[PDB]
């Protein structure tokens, strides 16, 4: 999952 709850927050966390 942290596929996209990765590069997410990254850049809006």
């Amino acid at each position: 999952y942290l596929r996209r709850f990765f590069k997410a927050k990254k850049l809006i966390e």
